[PDB]
Order: structure tokens, then sequence, then C-alpha cells
């Protein structure tokens, strides 16, 4: 399961508030041909098929190259008025961008009082996230409501 | 005449900045903590926040003596729009003295869609990086 970065029982409780999503699998594909990437995200569970401990991976559809965007063994989580921010650090280092630092995944879970979990997608396409050196994603969930 | 300076430029982020102009003139504030250690957070969109912090977009004010600590500068701005929320980031703040590796402070502000107010309810979420939030119909789409 998710391992908190650092004990903030506040974040611990939050991981528990999110367990109803652990077994679900979210995917979103952005961009057009030659050039199309598929993002697979999971909550405190393996997201890739060639990785270990990946929380969110990027898959180049042209050749299936799977890049780890963030790991759930380095999780951070915060709760706003009607959203929950989930962060997965320790992803693969950029090859020739953003100072070759480790990739990081940020998922903004917005309160949606009519779905337990739905509409996951990057806040991009893949020709903008790398430019901004920020993998920002979003999804809906009543779990993010308060 | 100094406005937000996009980090890095990204006509999408420049458009978002224009979309947020109605807030430039407004002032946001929220106080946390109990005497005598209360802090006041002042936030402004593409304008200066405190009274003694040039280029500061968001400042932490010690209510006891008014000492200002810069959390983020609007000349190192980043902005993203999701579906029913806009994220505003201000970097280049005063570096920590004994925390986060002396690391320059950063301000992350989650502007949530609220169809019933142009701007309101600004307050910190948690105090690395400082996470804040507020409501605005401008973040509604
Ligand atoms: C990199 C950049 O443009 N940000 C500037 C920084 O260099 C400067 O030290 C600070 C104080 O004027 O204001 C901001
Ligand atoms: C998280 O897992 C990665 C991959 O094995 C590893 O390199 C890193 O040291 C781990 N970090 C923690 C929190 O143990
Ligand atoms: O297709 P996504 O956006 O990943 O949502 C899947 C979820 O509805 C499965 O229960
Ligand atoms: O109290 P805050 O959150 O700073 O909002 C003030 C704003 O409503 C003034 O027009």
């Amino acid at each position: 399961t998710c391992d908190l970065v650092g004990e903030s029982e506040k974040q611990l409780a939050l991981l528990k508030r999110l367990t109803p999503l652990f077994q679900k699998s979210f995917e979103s594909t952005v961009g057009q041909s030659p050039d199309m990437y598929s993002y697979v995200f999971r909550v405190c569970r393996e997201a890739g098929q060639h990785s270990s401990g990946a929380g969110l991976v990027q898959i180049q559809k042209s050749n299936g190259k799977e890049t780890v965007v963030g790991r759930f063994n380095e999780t951070q989580i915060f709760q706003g008025s009607n959203w929950i921010m989930l962060i997965y650090k320790g992803g693969d280092e950029y090859d020739n961008h953003c100072g070759r630092e480790q990739r990081r995944a940020v998922v903004m879970i917005s309160c949606n009082r009519h779905t337990l979990a739905d509409n996951f997608n990057p806040v991009s396409e893949e020709r903008g996230m790398v430019q901004d050196c920020f993998y920002l994603f979003e999804m809906d969930s009543s779990l993010a409501c308060s």
C-alpha cells in the first residue's frame, strides 16, 4: 500500500478514506497518432506492467515504452474544501528535460457527489506536461467531498 | 505595472492570467494560530501581497510584530486549469532557515469553481510547500 513521505496521522486517515478506490484502475489516452500516450493510474497499487511500486505510468502507444511517473512508496496527500491532492514522487528521471530530475505525479481529486470515482485524465495533452515539467492529473470522487 | 511572470511561454498560461485579471485588484487574507503565535497569510493575484515585500505574491505575517516572510513571488508564476479548478503556483520565496533543506518557499493555491462568488474563502490548507485554497467562478468552466 501507500507509504507516506517522511507520520501525519492526518494523511494516514486520508489513505484510509481512499481505500474504496484501491482495487479500481484508471486510464486515459491523450495526443494524436504518431504521438499518443496512455496514462494508467492506481491508488496505492501497481499501475505499470514493467515496473515495481509504480502508482502512475506513462505508456508510449507507438512502441509500449512504459515510464514511471510516480511511486506509491513515496506518497503525500492533502485535503481541501472540495478536493484531495495525491502526490506520487520517485518516478523515472527525465532523460533530456527538467534537469533530469525524478518525475512526479500530482492527481487532483475533485469532489463529485454523484460518482465514487470517474473521469480520470491528464490536465494536458503530452506535448505540454513535459514542457511545464509537471505531470498534473485530475479525477472525480465523492470521497473528495466534505 | 509589474504583473505575473510565467516561469520558463505558453499562450495557454497567458490566457489563464487574463482570465484571472478580475482578481488582481482584490485582497485575500486568512489568519491561523493562537496568541501569541498567530500568523496572517496575505495573497494577491499578480500584485504585491504584504507591506514590505517587493514582488511578493503571498506573504506570511507574524501578527505579534508584523514580520513578513515571503512564501511566493508573482514573477515566478505557474498556472494550470483542470475541470472546475485552477492551480496557481508562486515560487522563489524566502528559503527556510532550518527546514526543507533551506529550500526556497513556494506557494500553491487551489482555486475551486464556485458559481456563487467571483472570489472568496481564501485560507491555508497546510504549512516542501505551502498549500492554500479559495473559491472563484472564474475557475468554473
Ligand atoms: C521507493 O521505491 C523506489 C524504487 O524501488 C526506491 O528507489 C526508493 O528508494 C523507495 N523509497 C522509499 C520511500 O523507500
Ligand atoms: O475510465 P476511468 O476515467 O479510468 O474511470 C474508470 C472507473 O469508472 C472504473 O470504475
Ligand atoms: O476573506 P477572503 O478569503 O480574503 O476573501 C475576501 C474577498 O471576498 C473580498 O472581496
